[PDB]
């Protein structure tokens, strides 16, 4: 089976077959064209931070194990994981400027720009809504939302799983990555997803799937993972813009659900359901999911 896939042309996806969109959110994966978006920082980063820093050409894209949580905000930073592959650098938004070298800054503004302009096209082809767009999707499209570019350095001398079974947090993931080892379930199977040059994989989160499961079109969030990579060249490595909700309380009080003809139902307190999710990715006996309520 191979996804659905896009371009995003002035606001809107269109989709290479008739059923793109709704293979799209039926299978919760699908890929879209990048624009013109150099991913050389990026790239740069996701082969370097973990490195020691030496001096030399490759010195501010290294060392970033010194960028902890004390440094930043919980969840932020550098980690190093038991019984995972990866280690991982987290950033959010607020800390680009501070902690990105000027390059990696402004591929991660693109990159959000690109995430949610197809946010917003996923938006316009579902029954939602646009009066609801802003307080329904947690006050990101008005930049007020949380949005990472997190790195994936897969170390291929720790023996365990790459990446655990997870569902993503939030509205989209915009995916860069270069090799096989990504699978998805679908239909009780899992998929094996292989990148494709010049296109992302996007992917929806909990968020999407909790705030349309009850309305005319439910979007679906699903289960993926990453397979142990094993020793021979280069590392696997991949990085992503994740498109979450505002993490401050008095801006977005949670997740919502809409109910179309009733309106936005605050369902769960966001911040503690990503927290539980969080650290159930990175244990060795849970999964990155969640059970739906009501
Ligand atoms: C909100 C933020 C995570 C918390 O900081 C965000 N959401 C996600 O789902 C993933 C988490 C992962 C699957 C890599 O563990 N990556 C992210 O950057
Ligand atoms: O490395 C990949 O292909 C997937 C990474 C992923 O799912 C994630 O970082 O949430
Ligand atoms: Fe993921």
């Amino acid at each position: 089976y191979a996804l659905a896939s896009a371009e995003l042309i002035d606001g809107k996806l269109r989709f290479d077959s008739s059923d793109g969109f709704a293979r799209a959110i039926a299978d919760g994966f699908f890929f879209v064209k990048s624009p013109s978006l150099d991913l050389a920082a990026g790239d740069t980063f996701a082969r370097n931070f973990y490195l020691p820093r030496q001096e030399g050409l490759g010195a501010p894209y290294q060392g970033f194990s010194q960028w902890t949580e004390d440094r930043l905000a919980r969840r932020e930073g550098y980690f190093s994981r038991d019984v995972d592959q990866v280690e991982q650098f987290f950033l959010e938004s607020r800390f680009w400027q501070t902690v990105f070298p000027g390059p990696l800054l402004r591929q991660a503004e693109r990159m959000r720009s690109f995430s949610l302009e197809v946010l917003r096209a996923v938006l316009a082809e579902l029954d939602l809504p646009v009066e609801l767009w802003d307080e329904a999707t947690g006050r990101c499209l008005s930049m007020q939302g949380t949005y990472h570019l997190t790195f994936n350095h897969f170390r291929s001398h720790v023996r365990a799983r790459g990446l655990n079974v997870h569902k993503d947090s939030g509205w989209v993931t915009i995916l860069r990555s270069l090799e096989p080892g990504l699978e998805v379930l679908r239909e009780g199977d899992w998929l094996p997803v292989s990148p494709r040059p010049g296109e992302f994989i996007v992917n929806f989160g909990c968020a999407m799937e909790i705030l349309t499961r009850h309305s005319a079109t439910p979007v679906a969030a699903v289960a993926h993972r990453v397979q142990e990579q094993l020793p021979g060249q280069a590392d696997r490595f991949s990085y992503a813009l994740f498109v979450d909700s505002s993490l401050d309380p008095r801006t977005c009080p949670g997740l919502f659900r809409y109910l179309p003809g009733h309106g936005l139902v605050l369902e769960a307190d966001f911040e503690m359901f990503l927290n539980e999710i969080l650290h159930n990715t990175y244990q060795e006996n849970t999964q990155g999911l969640y059970l739906e309520h009501h």
